[PDB]
């Protein structure tokens, strides 16, 4: 099935992968391009997973979904008639993209040009990608908890875990959520829903004070946990977990603090581990610091080999090394390695933005370096600005209810001027002050 030798190689089906082949179409007509996903599925958005697809009766067969605004539309990139059979690949004319799925790359060859699959295929290439995200970490507790625990705990990630939870959520009455970054705030609030029209329990622990503790203010961490208790989530602060077993057929997970949560599933977000196990048989860098593939400001490994996504640690020439995990920069990474997979040599410069959403109530966009720890500035007016200072100067902000000035957002973090009042660049916001 799969060709002998393709131009493009591209590993991983996900959205820097389909952003690449879509950047290499573009650059160079006729270009053919081969992707190589475990995935059975072909390339989809992932945001939808816990936001959209929650917040709608046939949507876990059709995978569609209407936005905010209320058009609506499907989680894959493109319809399957957008790809051609990897069979016909050498043979059509002006070429395509076609998707290998089901198959997993598992050695790589950096000196040959060649890769090896799972079943014994070898497919030799001129240019290659390596976009293979992540896996979802699990919490060592879970993990010597034994089959019974474990074969209750959901890894959200896939399509398959949408569906897996969409149906244990009418048949279970309590679900527990561990983890308090924007996956498992964003999975309580859409399971709150679901929950306040069943009459069932949703929780939500995390050792931190409050949601999104690690990136957001204190003070704004400590608003959007009100955020989501208004939604039907009972959330558990400061909470670490120190084991899960089984109690009168229902998990029992015990608190390092003594507290006990009795519930029916578990669902782990903990975050995210990069899948670099070509990087032994390749022989290619992995970064100490962040993991994943080191890269340079190109997002180039090697001299026929690129890494982009989350699993691409990579050299921000303004803002210094980075791994990002963020849907727009798959689409931002990959789209630049496609245009220096064709003889681009362009560095990261156009900033990545991030945005998570609560409900179609709170918003939140972010763009830069934005951790809990560095030095923040926080305009406010219900929304706000918070600049992330580093050398008096901003390399990070989040807009709190503000949307359609990104680009404003964006424009800052790249003059890097040392700003004498945040107050006039709140302005630039339609801002008319706290820190941390
Ligand atoms: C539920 C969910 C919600 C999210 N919501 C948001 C959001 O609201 N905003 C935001 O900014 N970001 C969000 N993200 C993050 C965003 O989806 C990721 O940053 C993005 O999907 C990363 O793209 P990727 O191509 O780097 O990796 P992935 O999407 O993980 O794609 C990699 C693919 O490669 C496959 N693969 C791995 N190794 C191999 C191999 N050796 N051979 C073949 N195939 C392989 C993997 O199976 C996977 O199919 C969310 C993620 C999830 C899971
Ligand atoms: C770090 O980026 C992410 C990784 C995994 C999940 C999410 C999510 N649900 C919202 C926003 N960002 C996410």
């Amino acid at each position: 099935k799969a060709p002998s030798h393709v131009p493009f190689l591209l590993i991983g089906g996900g959205t820097a992968a389909f952003a690449a082949a879509r950047s290499i179409r573009a650059r160079d007509p006729g270009a053919r391009v081969l992707i190589v996903s475990e995935d059975p599925e072909l390339p989809y958005m992932r945001p939808p997973l816990s936001k959209e697809l929650w917040f709608s009766p046939n949507v876990t067969k059709t995978l569609r979904f209407k936005q905010w605004n209320g058009k609506e539309r499907s989680i894959y990139f493109q319809p399957p008639s957008f790809y051609v059979s990897a069979q016909d690949l050498p043979h059509i004319e002006n070429g395509g993209v076609a998707v290998l799925t089901g198959k997993k790359v598992v050695q790589l060859d950096v000196r040959d040009n060649m890769v090896k699959l799972n079943d014994g295929s070898q497919i030799t290439y001129e240019k290659c990608l390596i976009a293979t995200g992540g896996t979802p970490r699990s919490l060592s507790a879970i993990d010597r908890a034994g089959a019974e625990v474990k074969s209750r705990t959901t890894l959200f990630r896939k399509i398959g875990d949408f569906r897996s939870l969409e149906k244990i959520s009418r048949e279970v009455k309590s679900i527990t959520i561990i983890g308090g970054g924007f996956l498992g705030s964003e999975l309580a609030c859409a399971l709150g829903r679901k929950a306040r029209a069943l009459g069932t329990e949703v929780i939500q622990l995390f050792p931190e004070k409050g949601n999104m503790g690690k990136i957001l203010p204190e003070y704004l961490s400590n608003w959007t946990m009100e955020k989501v208790r208004r939604e039907g989530v009972k959330v558990m602060p400061n909470a670490i977990v120190q084991s899960v077993g089984v109690s009168s057929g229902k998990l029992l997970i015990k608190l390092k603090d003594g507290r006990k949560v009795e519930t029916d599933h578990i669902v782990a977000a903990v975050g995210l581990e990069p899948n670099v196990e070509l990087a032994k048989t390749g022989g290619l860098e992995i970064d100490s610091d962040f993991g994943g593939f080191r890269v340079n400001a190109e997002l180039q490994a090697r001299s026929n080999i690129w890494v982009a996504g989350d699993a691409a640690c990579f050299y921000d020439i303004k803002l210094g090394r980075r791994r990002v995990e963020h849907h727009d920069h798959a689409v931002v990474s990959g789209r630049l390695a496609g245009e220096n997979m064709t003889g681009a040599a362009k560095p990261y410069w156009h900033q990545s933005m991030f945005w998570s959403d609560l409900g179609p109530d709170v918003g939140y966009e972010a763009i830069g370096l934005v951790d809990s720890s560095l030095p923040t500035v926080g305009v406010f007016a219900g929304k706000g600005v918070i600049f992330y200072l580093r050398d008096k100067v901003v390399v990070g902000i989040v807009l709190w209810n503000i949307f359609n000035r990104m680009p404003i957002a964006r424009k800052i973090i790249k003059d890097g001027e040392q700003h004498e009042d945040l107050n006039e660049v709140a302005k630039l916001f339609n801002i008319h002050v706290l820190f941390q």
